[PDB]
Parts: structure tokens; C-alpha cells; sequence
């Protein structure tokens, strides 16, 4: 694909493809904590990630994607702002060059180093693909990382990045649990929004958790030595692979505590 995040075809470019990359409800977004209301209605979030089948990691020239499979309600999220049940196919990450930046979400503008995104599509729509068609086709669990003590259970992803260092490689990631990456808390915000990457649909119930997970600086070092070239291309880092801060224009944040 043409887009990506380099000076000449990053997000400042974007809406030249895809014009609704200046749409209604786009994401990312800046969570102004002070503005956002408790919303008592929200019913309590369910993360059933138990029987979670990961299956592989691919460098998609983007990020990493650690894919599962979605055949089945294997993983899944439900509760919240969500009706329904919405299962997990993938997770990929955000980060930065510098410890400074890297997420795409901000709270009262505050970057952090790097940022998870667990997809879900919404089992009604039958799958992924029809899924994006719609406006509550997909919930995406946002999780801040911030550098600080190791993350034990981000430790395997770190471990397989050398396998997947340029894009188009994949290798296989079986019996992950992304269980591990959460935090202890599931106090989030919510609001509706977009993919952050091209083709910026309009498809995304945002479920953004406020307690980030910690990981360490080597641990997020790594991230940084995967490439957004494929093999035998001159290198160039795979950092600051985020999308800024868009307008919320007529939305409302809503706050689970
Ligand atoms: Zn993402």
C-alpha cells in the first residue's frame, strides 16, 4: 500500500485517498479526563479470553499482528457499551522512537511510549470483512504501554520479532495468552470512532483502558528494531508508526468509573 508514516505519505496525507480520514468520527483521539462523564449505564466489560487461540505473527510492513483464530467464540469481549459479542482476531501495537511518544490515544495530552489495540469484530456481521462495513462492526480494547518494569507476558512477542524483522515475514505464535497483557484494572473509556490506519472506517466502538501496562526499556528497544521495508530494501525503522490525536467533533467520551 501506498499510505504509511513517513514525511511523504504519512497521516497528514492520508485524506487524499481515503477522504474519510477528515470524517465525523475519527480516531485516534485526545481523552480529556476532565470532560469525560461516568455513564452509569454502562454494563460491567467481560474480557473471556480463556480459550484464546493464537495461531501466528506477521510483519505487515505496518506493525505486527498477532492473528488468532476468530472461527469460534474462542476470545472474546462483551459487556461495556457493547451489545452482543464481539471476537478477538487480532492484536497489534503503536509505538515511538523515543520513550516520549508512540501512542495514538492521548489522556489530557499525554503520549505514551506505545499503545495495544485487541481487535474484535462483532460476531452478527459473520465476519471481519462485512464487519468494517458498519458502525458498530468492531471493538478495539486500547491498552497504554508506558517504559518502566518488564512485562512477563509481553515476553514471548519480544522474543519472536527477530524472526518477523522485515515485511511480508511471518512465523508461527501458538499458545500465547494475551491475557497477559492486560492490566490490573478494566476501568476504560469509551467512545465511537475509526480504524487508525487506512482505510480509516468508521466501524470502531473504542474501549480505552485507563491503567497502562508497563513494559521495559529493552522490551520496547525490540519493538524498534523491526523494520517497515521488506528484506533486501534499504532499512528503515518500524518507530512512530502512529496516527495523531484527530478532532472528537460531536462525540462523548464516556467513562466506566
Ligand atoms: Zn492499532
Amino acid at each position: 500500500h501506498h499510505w504509511g508514516y513517513g514525511k511523504h505519505n504519512g497521516p497528514e496525507h492520508w485524506h487524499k485517498d481515503f477522504p474519510i480520514a477528515k470524517g465525523e468520527r475519527q480516531s485516534p483521539v485526545d481523552i480529556d479526563t476532565h470532560t469525560a462523564k461516568y455513564d452509569p449505564s454502562l454494563k460491567p466489560l467481560s474480557v473471556s479470553y480463556d480459550q484464546a487461540t493464537s495461531l501466528r505473527i506477521l510483519n505487515n510492513g505496518c506493525a505486527f499482528n498477532v492473528e488468532f483464530d476468530d472461527s469460534q467464540d474462542k476470545a472474546v469481549l462483551k459487556g461495556g457499551p457493547l451489545d452482543g459479542t464481539y471476537r478477538l482476531i487480532q492484536f497489534h501495537f503503536h509505538w515511538g522512537s523515543l520513550d516520549g511518544q508512540g501512542s495514538e490515544h492521548t489522556v489530557d495530552k499525554k503520549k505514551y511510549a506505545a499503545e495495544l489495540h485487541l481487535v474484535h469484530w462483532n460476531t452478527k456481521y459473520g465476519d471481519f470483512g462485512k464487519a468494517v462495513q458498519q458502525p458498530d462492526g468492531l471493538a478495539v480494547l486500547g491498552i497504554f504501554l508506558k517504559v518502566g518494569s518488564a512485562k512477563p507476558g509481553l515476553q514471548k512477542v519480544v522474543d519472536v520479532l527477530d524472526s518477523i524483522k522485515t515485511k511480508g515475514k511471518s512465523a508461527d505464535f501458538t499458545n500465547f495468552d494475551p491475557r497477559g497483557l492486560l492490566p490490573e484494572s478494566l476501568d476504560y473509556w469509551t467512545y465511537p470512532g475509526s480504524l487508525t490506519t487506512p482505510p480509516l472506517l468508521e466501524c470502531v466502538t473504542w474501549i480505552v483502558l485507563k491503567e497502562p501496562i508497563s513494559v521495559s526499556s529493552e522490551q520496547v528497544l525490540k519493538f524498534r528494531k523491526l523494520n517497515f521495508n521488506g528484506e533486501g530494501e534499504p532499512e528503515e525503522l518500524m518507530v512512530d508508526n502512529w496516527r495523531p490525536a484527530q478532532p472528537l467533533k460531536n462525540r462523548q467520551i464516556k467513562a466506566s468509573f
